[PDB]
């Protein structure tokens, strides 16, 4: 259903750090990644790994139901893009 | 990919309706569905119609391609949950 692609190019991550409100120190992963979305090219879209998740490899994947949940308002959001092999 | 059920209990909408803070009026349809999104039971999700729209009939759809778009964030966001016979 929706196409992803790692290019060879994006199979390294960068990590973002800081602290939360509350004192907790956070650490984000986040890649990047080509999703079709069925215009001329595919478009460029930055994904946040979940703790302990490794950069995704190139390849092919599709998304993973995972990646949806009903928001505040009662509507179908997504959570983090989470994805698996094609 | 994702299952989405409108049941023969769904199958009218309601409109909400206003106007825009520069004057002009408008008119939301919504309509009522399930979405499984593999826990014990299907969710239960309200998704707003595009103009000019008939509600969707009983049955089972799947979600097209033109419901998501990169926010402004730079990540891939529903914009409008837009369904297909499945």
């Amino acid at each position: 259903m929706i196409k992803v692609e790692i290019k060879p190019s994006q199979a390294q991550f960068t990590t973002r750090s800081g602290v939360s409100r509350q004192g907790k120190p956070y650490s984000l992963n986040e890649q990047r990644c080509y999703v079709d979305l069925g215009n001329e090219y595919p478009v460029l879209v930055k994904i946040t790994l979940d703790e302990g998740q490794p950069a995704y490899a190139p390849g092919l994947y599709t998304v993973h139901l995972s990646s949806f949940k009903v928001g505040q308002f009662g509507s179908l959001m997504i959570d983090r893009l989470r994805l698996v092999p094609a």
